[PDB]
């Protein structure tokens, strides 16, 4: 497990943070009814004015301060609009001279916010905290959010607030909560705190760049992850990968001066096992596209550390299960982790490799190695005798021309599976859209010389063919595949999303 | 009618139209299967399969009445041929009364229900058949199970490929060109099948209609000509028709319609049909289509690589499809009902009067929107067209499209995609979808994409400048101006032409007829 | 007959030079054993020395001078190689104390030279004559040449020396002098003195063919183009009509007129004739593709290397039949009688202009499905060879800049040749020879006919499939000639020097030596 | 088969077949039916 280096300066690990100060915060949720107290740090009214413009604030909630509540009164607050994201914080001093800061974000005029919605409402939140010394913050809530969606609330403020300082060479430490009906809420509280770890340790692997995260680091930073959480674990190196004839697998790593190393972490219930769950993850920690270079404008060579993001959910997912704990479900986590470069001992386009099924692949485009790679982990993950197969993986750069950056999409062989996915997109606030798998153009995939090519030459809905494609490797079990290549990496703001963390444990929690 | 400007006197006037085609002329008779077929003049086709066993032998079931077919048929000396979906083979023989008949058969392949893919493999397979053999009648004996739908979509489909569009050969036209005069079907339960008959006919015909109008070229088919074929249509149809021109159109400020068009020379006109049932009315449709009759992309030109300028006479698709189910409304007159057709028709061309990238033109409803992509035009001559239809009442607006090329990327060739407003609707489509065996697919309107087409100027942008999934942002576009009627949008760019048999193939004539009957 | 214009600057005629300096030259030929005398302007020695790589100049010419002689003996001039294109110059008195200047051209050792060797050898000379003010320039042939390369030479010399400053105004070359005679030593002259005059015909076909090329767009237009060819005629006494829009729509020729839709120019198709007085043995049309720009139309020329500030280069082929029309014209064969013709037009983007995809039918019947707008040419060329076979010729013969494809295949030194008749092809090879503008047989691969099979019109304008697009052009050329005999000349890839910046007038020596030998 | 000046004209059998149902299916009033387009063919199976 010794990562090879090129010179002594190489990284030889992935640093990874495990104790943040997020998990410093001390969280308490309160009922409004009884009035809030405004004693400390920053108090932040969540106000909303349906029908309105946006129209203006008006406070709702009694507060226990007389000069709060006067500043607080309708004729100051009218100053100012609920428009979707906008905030105001004012300091001053509270009926006993300490000093308080008091504002406002806007939540707009619907009464039911979606989870963009909630996410613009956090970024303005968030935004303040990152600009003010803080001891505590307060958030009241003037709207209507059901658990899950408060839930959401209390992971995206964690995972924005939290900033990785991992590669450059202060936190508050109480949250207050006012809420209608506190006592439903208070069980959601360390829920959101695990969540939003997950979610978190994905991201550090995806943001670690490819020379600190390569297959060899990769394995080892799971291996580290099952060790702390009780998870059996196996890393399965070249010589067992040949003797169990991974060859679209190995194929897609001989150019890499990274042996592949195939990840199986498997967690157990304690109960009576109920239900047999393989997550897969497409975990290629560099994808140069090979003999296919990412060349052409806008192929975004300097992103592709990010095509091991499918791994990194997977792996986030197991941190939170592993946690949780969930009963009567065997879930195994797997990932072929490898690395697609170009040197001599890559492969070609054109070469012929042989899949663990039997099935030889005629190679059209060595850019599309994740479905190789998939290809072989799905033999393997179908082998464990499970009942339900899900993978996820960056697989299609069409998903942008068709979902885009905020919806993910899942193509399966079995529609039970699918509802149960989008019941998870559902209660885990990340969004999924369930996109067909054409069979009309499975005879796209008719090798001249192969049992089936890789790609299609004539068919631009590359999201379909690749579903067709990993389809003809699961031959008797549900499955499902989530094409994250959209939605993983945040644009705007320059990091990854660790989507599908959240997704992925929802559904193996709601089983 | 209005006069079709010319640059030359050779510029057409019309676009010509085949009316009485050669399907008309076909007698259909349909029998019972257990009666027994009689085998006799033409070629007698039976479709087979094998369930379960793939590339399984041919068995053929039915009873024959011939004594010499029966024996030729017998299992014994089929069990050398086999099921494989699309294969046929001919057969030549003597029957009882010592005349020579043609025989044969299509396979169906080892899965039970087909398909809508299926049969067309299975149909393209016995056009062949009938193609370059002069035959007088084609009898076709059912060995498969087939729900009334699908049967429909059989016959639509035989009589749809069987069809060859001659109207722009000259001197190449076929010279054995040569069509059945009948057609027997043999088929279980056939009395419950018998009234598909006819309605495959219509529903033929307004697809082959509608093809019509896409294959032909944009100086055939232009706004004048094409809104002149729309009140020909209407007239022979008795459905009322308006085309209201510019001047008209000055009066209604519909200047996101009229802003694409000025570049062309041919004016902009708007064809408005309607259908009223003679009963009671219980539900008001408007159906709109996107009717550019050639897309050059203005100043934007269509110059990239796979821009596929030349094919952009098939911009009027949506227009066609529209067009198209009101032939088939109108033929056969659905009670309770009253649609609205309507087209927006235009050509968006390059010229010293064309609008330009970053003009900011006013809709009818008011909204200024800036124009950041002159290519992007179809929603902006939807937004007028669905501010119009608003306006009427309606209980449904449903907009059809060549809209986004990304329909590619997303659904491909064979599913086109739907987006709308209100789910119940949304669900009326995919059950006409169902139906028509038209496959289309629910695709969501992402509403976190909707602050990209924030204008800094303008009330709204055309296009969006970060968001690349371009299907959902027109989708958006066009939602804004709808302002309190369930709406849907069926964006059928992908799956308008048919690139392997490079024609077009009348796409959504079906669906939507469906739609306006099944209410 | 008008040109139409947008703002009172726009040009209304092409300038056209026709009495040139170089036809102010007084050529004489001496023969070269009479002795050759010095007393005046520049003198050059053409020299070779066959078998010995960069081997000295030995001039073995008789002088008559005495101190010229002295000069330019063997112990004099052995520093010196005769190095295709190197040369020098001398100064020197002669016997009459006059001031004289000589020098040398080498012409290497091959003591054949080629038709690129001579352009080489051309070009130095050339060299010698700009920056340098001279009444008279003097050649002395010491390399053997046949008939057609002496002329050559002259042509080649003539072309080269002329510098075209119609477009000149404020940069005018103030020290621009031309020599106003020229002395000419060779062995055997008597033979050689009928090429001088032939050679001024053809160079001056070929320099106003090039006038009509270089001159762009705004200037040469199809009005302006048509005016230009009636004026050609009139001055040579050929029969002429110009067939105007209506007539063209009467004679359905719907290819043609498409292209011209988006043009502020109307459509003028250019019908020159010239009739031997004599039995006419042969009829004969050349074809000359005259698009005035090429803009592409809606297929507009925005791809990389589309050089689409060249496209005023496409009426080259009408240029060539015009300049033909000039010699043909002015030499008057016997026996013949020659159709020059042209379907000029603009292609261009507009509200009126055809579209990619539109079905046009030609004036044979015809239907076509234009795949591509900017492959133009052959939809003007498919109603042109049409009105070509009407004429009831024997031989019709079209010369075009139409596939850039030519690039790729023979580059820009010779021009294709495609055919449907061997013994026609043969003539122009063999023309190709007298002429020395270098021509090479290409195939039309019948194999790639089906890519032209349209869906819906009788025939596509372009392959969908076939990359090697000069031979699909000249498959769908060929769809337009019933039972004639016809040759294609693509010109697109030699019409243009690249180097020089300028128009080589490329087919007009081609075409009269053709209709010549014929 | 081929068919000289007829562009796609009908097929026409010549030779003669020594079998007498194969005789009779190859009758030129049978094999009229179909044309010479170069590559278009049919066969069909029968009892000798
Ligand atoms: N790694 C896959 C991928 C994922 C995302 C993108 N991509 C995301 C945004 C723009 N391009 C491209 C390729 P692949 O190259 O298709 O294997
Ligand atoms: N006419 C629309 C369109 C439709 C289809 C295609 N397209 C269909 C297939 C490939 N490209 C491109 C543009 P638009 O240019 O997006 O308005
Ligand atoms: N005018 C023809 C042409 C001729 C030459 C070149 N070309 C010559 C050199 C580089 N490009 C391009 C187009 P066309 O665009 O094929 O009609
Ligand atoms: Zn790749
Ligand atoms: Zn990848
Ligand atoms: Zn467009
Ligand atoms: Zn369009
Ligand atoms: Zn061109
Ligand atoms: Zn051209």
């Amino acid at each position: 497990s010794e990562v090879p280096q090129v010179v002594s300066l190489d990284p030889t690990s992935i640093p990874i943070e495990y104790n943040t100060p997020i998990h410093d915060i001390k969280v308490q949720v309160y009922d409004i009814k009884g009035g809030c107290n405004v004693e400390e740090g920053l108090t932040i009214f969540l106000v909303n004015n349906p029908g309105k413009e946006n129209g203006p604030v008006k406070i709702s909630s009694k507060v226990n301060d007389k000069q709060v509540s006067e500043f607080l009164k309708d004729e100051n607050m009218e100053k100012f609009n609920v428009k979707l994201g906008t905030s105001k914080h004012f300091y001053m001093f509270n009926d006993n001279k300490n000093s308080v800061a008091v504002g406002y974000v806007g939540c707009g005029s619907v009464a039911d916010l979606s989870e963009a919605d909630m996410k613009r409402v956090v970024l303005s939140l968030v935004t303040m905290l990152h600009d003010n010394k803080l001891s505590k913050l307060t958030v009241v809530f003037e709207i209507n959010v059901d658990k899950n969606l408060f839930r959401f609330f209390l992971e995206t403020l964690f995972y924005e607030y939290m900033t990785d300082e991992r590669f450059k060479s202060e936190y508050i430490k109480h949250l207050g909560v006012y809420i209608n009906n506190a006592d439903t809420y208070k069980e959601e509280v360390e829920k959101a705190r695990v969540y939003y770890f997950g979610t978190y340790y994905a991201s550090q692997l995806i943001a670690a760049p490819s020379n600190y995260c390569n297959p060899v680091s990769l394995s080892n930073a799971a291996v580290e992850l099952a060790q702390k959480l009780n998870l059996e674990y196996k890393i399965l190196g070249v010589k067992e990968l040949e003797e169990l004839k991974m060859g679209a697998y190995l194929s897609v790593g001989k150019g890499s001066m990274y042996p592949n190393k195939f990840i199986h972490l498997t967690y157990k219930s304690k109960g009576d096992v109920k239900k047999k769950i393989a997550l897969v993850g497409k975990g290629i920690t560099f994808d140069s596209g090979g003999y296919n270079l990412k060349a052409a404008p806008g192929s975004m060579i300097d992103l592709m550390k990010f095509d091991m993001s499918g791994c990194a959910a997977v792996l986030g997912c197991a941190y939170c299960v592993g946690t949780l704990k969930p009963e009567n479900v065997e879930i195994h986590f797997l990932s072929a982790v490898c690395e697609n470069m170009v040197s001599k001992n890559s492969y070609r386009p054109g070469d012929i490799i042989t899949a663990s099924n039997g099935k030889t692949i005629e190679v059209g485009n060595t850019d599309a190695e994740g479905r190789l790679t998939l290809a072989d982990a799905l033999v393997y993950a179908e082998k464990l005798g499970v009942d339900y197969i899900v993978d996820i993986a960056t697989l299609t750069g069409a998903m942008l021309y068709s979902l885009g950056t905020s919806y993910a999409g899942v193509f399966g062989n079995n529609e039970e599976l699918i509802n149960k996915i989008l019941q998870s997109s559902k209660t885990s606030n990340e969004p999924v859209w369930w996109l067909p798998i054409i069979n009309e153009y499975r005879a796209t995939l008719n090798s001249k010389y192969a049992d089936i090519n890789q790609i299609s030459s004539s068919v631009k809905a590359s999201s379909i063919v690749a579903s067709l494609f990993l389809k003809e490797f699961v031959q008797n079990t549900a499955w499902a595949h989530i094409d994250i290549a959209g939605v993983s990496w945040n644009f705007k703001a320059r990091k990854p999303k660790g989507f599908g963390v959240r997704l992925l444990t929802e559904f193996v929690l709601n089983d």
